[PDB]
């Protein structure tokens, strides 16, 4: 289903498969293992993997 988060700091993408985020983007899995997720902005349409201890949960 739908597994959303909000960042809670900015990150700059610094690979070529990251996805820059600013602080409060709501941000979505494309699942959850390991650390890096795969995501999707809500704000930007942009995705790419997210590190996981920059976000928390938001229904």
């Amino acid at each position: 289903g739908v597994t959303t988060f909000v960042a809670l700091y900015d990150y700059e993408s610094r690979t070529e498969t990251d996805l820059s985020f600013k602080k409060g983007e709501r941000l979505q899995i494309v699942n959850t293992e390991g650390d890096w997720w795969l995501a999707h902005s809500l704000t930007t349409g942009q995705t790419g993997y997210i590190p996981s201890n920059y976000v928390a949960p938001s229904d």
